[PDB]
């Protein structure tokens, strides 16, 4: 007898008009239902609830194509680990920090802050309306939603221990850099010379060294003979490029890097903070800024600056 009328949504844009009775919970009438976050599936409608939008899983065919277009997945529990992580990054902090938006510690974020960090200094667009949206509020410091998204996409909860280099894997894969190129040549002294061309994510990714200028020199890797190969980089052409090792002491010389991250810890517990170079060196720990002329720290990760290099 009681109903009251309320919007259905995958996306937060295109609304479904629906009529609910309130002598039912939302469970039973639409299945796993969430408020801005907050699963309402076992709560019965209130009267404050009237002309709000609540998010529900894809159960029908214009739900499922709104959703893979807005998020480009199909992932059963994509929805349901969004709206979880959003009903707790809602609550976070987003200290604007030297001009960038940040995130003032908690849940085990300190990867995610330096991922947003790094994100704001390096060109970079992504594919899906769902990060492009977001991306754009959380530069202007609504950084909410962007945050749980990138907690649904690589498949973390709120609390769990991330890792700054997967993290960005994830979230390159789903940018545009189909315009990225890199060119290889490995040196065995049995094996003979080979050239290698990567191309995308694998073209500004690299494991094994911090030192971009190292890279173009040389690094030594296993070849299949059992000797000591040489890998060098020929050719780049992308807008950045990222170079990662397992954290060592490392030396951040001002003016030659875009950003960094630093690790303390162990393999099961610790914490990153992020080194950008502008004027000075800037350290941004979350909500905290300390400056230094030089740094020397266990860094994991450097970002560097790039448009076509040729050897
Ligand atoms: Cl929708
Ligand atoms: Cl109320
Ligand atoms: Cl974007
Ligand atoms: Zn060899």
């Amino acid at each position: 007898v009681r109903t009251i009328k309320v919007f259905t949504t995958v996306d937060n844009i295109n609304l479904h008009t629906q009529v609910v009775d309130m002598s039912m919970t939302y469970g039973q009438q639409f299945g796993p239902t969430y408020l801005d976050g907050a699963d309402v599936t076992k709560i019965k409608p209130h009267n404050s609830h009237e002309g709000k939008t609540f998010y529900v899983l894809p159960n029908d065919d214009t739900l499922r194509v709104e959703a893979f277009e807005y998020y480009h997945t199909t992932d059963p529990s994509f929805l349901g680990r969004y709206m979880s992580a959003l009903n707790h990054t809602k609550k976070w902090k987003y200290p604007q920090v030297n001009g960038l938006t940040s995130i003032k510690w908690a849940d085990n974020n300190c990867y995610l802050a330096t991922a947003l960090l790094t994100l704001q200094q390096i060109e970079l667009k992504f594919n899906p309306p769902a990060l492009q949206d977001a991306y754009y509020r959380a530069r202007a410091g609504e950084a909410a939603n962007f945050c749980a998204l990138i907690l649904a996409y690589c498949n973390k909860t709120v609390g769990e221990l991330g890792d700054v280099r997967e993290t960005m894997s994830y979230l390159f894969q789903h940018a545009n850099l189909d315009s990225c190129k890199r060119v290889l040549n490995v040196v065995c002294k049995t094996c003979g010379q080979q050239q290698t061309t990567l191309k995308g994510v694998e073209a500004v990714m690299y494991m094994g060294t911090l030192s971009y200028e190292q890279f173009k020199k040389g690094v030594q890797i296993p070849c299949t003979c059992g000797k000591q190969a040489t890998k060098y980089l020929v050719q780049q052409e992308s807008p950045f490029v990222m170079m990662s090792a397992p954290p060592a002491q490392y030396e951040l010389k001002h003016g030659t890097f875009t950003c960094a991250s630093e690790y303390t810890g162990n393999y099961q517990c610790g914490h990153y903070k992020h080194i950008t170079s502008k004027e000075t060196l800037y350290c941004i720990d979350g909500a905290l800024l300390t400056k230094s002329s030089e740094y020397k720290g266990p860094i994991t990760d450097v970002f560097y600056k790039e448009n076509s290099y040729t050897t």
